[PDB]
């Protein structure tokens, strides 16, 4: 006489779009359209006298590959200037910078002329000088953070301001200065080619170009930080040394959320934001990267900087695992720390629905992918198949799922002993194929059942065919933190697929595992095995039980 354990659903998050999560955005670098007819060929009353920043301007990326800096080709492609640079090109100070998860500042072409002309081969868009973009992109969202309550990060910072020629900036050369060009950290006058340290007459270098650093509290899942500039250094001239913003954010998952507060009155561009959002990169959080969009819509900010290693304890928060159902091997999947969407090229795909289970089609060109993913009492995780499809239908890069938000730790309870019922999808294959779909069927399905013992730290586990007497698959594991390791195994005799070939005798199997959701109320796993012959894909989940 068991039951599912009622539980308060989970409390579901409403983002403004600037706030929704990405591995990367990218800003184009704001130009005057400098033309003096309109596309009709009607000499404009007055030359625009702005270029606007917008949150349509405000892109997300996906590229997964961050050695392709993004428009790089593009730039290069285009160019009659041959003059092509980006902050990573390593061929000043500035631009030596050592992250191994991120990328960011800017990719830009110094002098690039659009002219565009109408039918009437009259011009209606003139613009020239500095052709590029601001933006971030991050490879590996975190899925282990760090433990403690202050963990520094260092690194950069860069922008782009809008254009308005009624500007009147001080500390930005003649190739950015807002009227005709955006002011940038391209084209701003600091120091960029003095490493910290060195010395020119007496004048001590403190700092180089725009330098960023955060102070991270993981324990209580907040932030701080700090952006400066970092003036032009001569013998004839100290290194003036200012912050421009303070920085404020709240973690969720492995993204962050917060505010940049501007630190010099007046400044017509250097202004507040209540936008500013980023995330953790590398699998241990080494490095952070984000971007703000000021209130004003006066300025496109990115940042990026990283930790000193570790070498450093960390705890689990998310679960996001792809398991090839051809190879039956595992990839990690892209997830910001909610299971209930799935990340694919950018776009996430909403896994809930009014069913048990359900299905979703959708064309993330060109690819029509279609995920089934269980199930609707499941609060904190998600499992199921998913796979290209092609035609009417042959199947394509077919594969399993499961992703899920790890207890924290120290909600973890203490003994000792609980329920838990599910089901699974799995896919044995030795000769023919033997699959395990989802099902709500407690009595005779595809049932999961595991006792757990908080106490002397123990999962044990069973796994059932539909219609089935004995388990097909049994786990022992060991709860260590807030997930669990151990083996799958089946009978010592093996269990038959069909009498032609002997059944699919299984030991040993490695399986991991964890727990989900405030009190460890969801558990899920997978294990996987390639042998020749005798293989499986499998991937499980279950609810604790009460009564």
């Amino acid at each position: 006489s068991y039951q599912d354990e009622e539980t308060k659903k989970k409390t579901k998050e409403e983002l403004d779009k600037l706030m929704e999560p990405t591995l990367g955005v990218e800003a184009k670098i704001p130009r005057r359209n400098r033309a003096l007819f309109d596309k009709e060929g009607n000499r404009k009353a007055t030359p625009d006298t702005t270029d606007e920043l917008s949150e349509a301007q405000i892109m997300a990326i996906w590229n997964e590959n961050i050695d392709e800096i993004p428009h790089l080709k593009e730039l290069n492609d285009k160019t009659t200037s041959g003059l092509i640079y980006h902050s990573h090109d390593g061929k000043q100070e500035d631009k030596k910078r050592n992250l191994q998860y991120v990328r960011s500042g800017y990719v830009f072409d110094e002098s690039y002329s659009e002219i565009v002309k109408n039918k009437n081969g009259v011009p209606y868009i003139f613009k020239n000088g500095i052709d590029g973009y601001i933006y971030y992109l991050g490879t590996s969202p975190s899925k282990e953070l760090p433990k403690g309550n202050k963990v520094t990060y260092k690194g950069t910072w860069d922008f782009t301001s809008d254009v308005k020629t009624s500007y009147e900036l001080s500390g930005f050369s003649d190739a950015g200065n807002g009227k005709n060009v955006a002011a940038t950290s391209i084209s701003d006058n600091v120091n960029r080619d003095h490493k910290v340290g060195e010395k020119l007459g007496d004048n001590e270098v403190k700092g180089v170009a725009h330098s960023s650093e955060f102070a991270v509290d993981f324990d209580n899942k907040k932030l701080t930080g700090s952006l400066y500039r970092n003036g032009y250094i001569n013998r004839n001239k100290a290194q003036e040394v200012t912050k421009r913003y303070s920085i404020e954010a709240d973690i969720t998952g492995n993204r962050f959320r917060g505010k940049a507060k501007a630190e010099k009155a007046g400044d017509p561009i250097f202004t507040d934001s209540n936008y500013l959002e980023g995330g953790f990169y590398g699998p241990k959080a080494e490095e952070m990267a984000g971007k703000f969009f000021t209130n004003n819509k006066s300025l496109f900010a990115v940042f990026a900087a990283k930790s000193e290693n570790g070498e450093t304890t960390t705890e689990r928060i998310i679960d996001a695992t792809k398991i090839d159902l051809t190879q039956f091997n595992a990839k990690e999947l892209n997830n910001f720390g909610d299971a209930s969407v799935l990340i694919i090229d950018g776009q996430k795909i909403d896994l809930a629905g009014v069913n048990f289970k359900n299905s979703k089609t959708v064309e993330i060109n060109g690819k029509t992918m279609v995920a089934v993913a269980c199930c609707s009492n499941l609060e904190y995780m998600k499992f199921g198949q998913l796979w290209q499809k092609e035609g009417k239908q042959q199947v394509k890069d077919n594969s399993l799922f499961l992703q899920g938000e790890r207890t924290a730790t120290d909600k973890m309870p203490a003994g000792g002993n609980y329920k838990y019922v599910g089901t699974w999808d799995a896919l044995v294959s030795k000769g023919t194929n033997w699959i395990a779909e989802a099902d709500n069927n407690r009595e005779s399905g595809y049932r999961t059942e595991f006792d757990v013992n908080f106490s002397d730290k123990k999962v044990n586990g069973k796994l059932f065919d539909k219609g089935g007497v004995n388990p097909v698959f049994t786990v022992d594991a060991t709860i260590n933190g807030n997930g669990f390791i151990g083996s799958a195994k089946t009978s010592d005799s093996g269990f038959a697929l069909d009498s032609q070939h002997g059944n699919a005798v299984f030991s040993d199997i490695k399986v991991n595992g964890g727990f989900y959701g405030p009190t460890a109320g969801e558990l899920g796993g997978q294990f996987h095995h390639k042998s020749d012959n005798g293989s499986v894909g499998a991937v499980f989940g279950a609810k604790r039980q009460i009564e």
